DNA sequence: TTGACTCTCTTAAGAGAGTCA
DNA sequence: TTGACTCTCTTAAGAGAGTCA
């Protein structure tokens, strides 16, 4: 809500609820030939999933609240940057899944950065393979690699040059 | 149905259409600091296009034969490869620019590939970057660097760890 | 047969809002 | 007030198909 003390609380509440989510340990590629291990805080797969929590979409959620009487509603991995501006360059603000894991809720986890910067994580080589983010990756993108190419740069003619 | 002739007799004349498309020489960031040089065809903003193609979306093109009094239609960029497989892995084949230049129609520029390898290259770092495309990257992709994010992993009390 | 328009759809990273109990 | 559902929308890489002359 308006006031910052009331987001505050709600931030509050919100990592209170998600920490009492299970807590599920993956191990993830970081790039050049490296393993580490994430710790994800992981939203149920069915009602009931926590106090303020809802289900709007097959892997989306949204956080609720009722302040001074008036419901306040938020999708449930944006709430830990509600003080933070929600666009930069002209371009929305999303969360971010560093863990790329849906489910999780660790805010430890997650980022705040345009829809373009949030995409390009899926193909990071990762933290220990070459990743240039300024707000680092926690590991490897799962789409990271040579691709499965079926066709590549052709000319039947001599019309085109590169 | 169209036999293999006609289908090379459709690629032949729409070279043949796009060869004569304005030539566009782009400098380019190929990763590595190094700079190289592509040379684009690029489809008119306004009709005519030329013959065959119409706009079908702001930047969306088809191109149209008419073979023995039946329309045949086809995506403006996915021409070139009417000979080869449609799908690969369970995911359908997409026309994937490597100069990243939308209205270009340069088939020594295109792949063809799932719409994720294709999209993955946005922000690949480049032939002399670092690219590990099997069918290598012509560029640095685009949207390559350290990104703009906002605000970073961060929680407010000590329910999570890592 | 052809040109120049029209419309909606796919994907996978993300969103907002309403209906009931 | 809180929970458990329902629906459609955004973006930027990509698509198929209809109408009229
Ligand atoms: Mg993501
Ligand atoms: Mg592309
Ligand atoms: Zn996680
Ligand atoms: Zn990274
Ligand atoms: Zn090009
Ligand atoms: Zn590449």
């Amino acid at each position: 809500a308006l006031t910052n003390a009331q987001i505050l609380a709600v931030i509050d509440s919100w990592e209170e609820t998600v920490g009492q989510f299970p807590v599920i340990t993956h191990h993830v590629p970081l790039g050049g030939g490296l393993q580490g291990t994430l710790h994800c805080y992981e939203i149920p797969l069915a009602a009931p999933y926590g106090v303020g929590f809802a289900k709007n979409g097959p892997t989306r959620w949204q956080y609720k609240r009722t302040i001074n009487q008036v419901v306040h509603r938020w999708g449930s991995h944006t709430v830990p940057f509600l003080l933070e501006p929600d666009n930069i360059n002209g371009k929305t603000c999303t969360a971010s899944h560093l863990c790329h894991n849906t489910r999780c809720h660790n805010p430890l986890h997650l980022c705040w950065e345009s829809l373009d910067d949030n995409k390009g994580r899926n193909w990071c080589p990762g933290p220990n393979g070459g990743c240039v983010h300024a707000v680092v990756c926690l590991r490897q993108g799962p789409l990271y690699g040579p691709g499965a190419t079926v066709a590549g740069p052709q000319q039947r003619g001599s019309h085109f040059v590169v």
